[PDB]
């Protein structure tokens, strides 16, 4: 088969974020927005990305 | 005259509402949940602080 390119790393879980949180906080409070439909979404999305192999050794044969 | 307990005589239990928001602020930057849905919401609801509603539940006690 012919060679074509591909990204050099997986894909992970972990995505950047920072000041739309703290500008929407300020404001909703004021506002009354609900911060429960965040708060029981982030305690399901308790995340984290795939781990790496555990690498041990097997064979299909006895002790 | 006679004794009796000073005014307030009695407290209420109602929390902080910035406390849900701040521990919600910091843990969904880091869960990456969606700030879009608060923007989107508080751009239409440029909303303040208001009493409670009426409800059927409601009536004046006998005493």
């Amino acid at each position: 088969g012919s060679h074509m390119a591909s990204m050099k790393n997986a894909k992970q879980e972990h995505f950047e974020l920072d000041q739309e949180w703290v500008e929407l906080m300020v404001e909703a409070k004021e506002a009354n927005i609900s911060p429960e439909e965040i708060r029981k979404y982030l305690l399901l999305n308790k995340k984290s990305a795939h781990p790496g192999p555990a690498a041990r050794s097997h064979t299909v044969n006895p002790f």
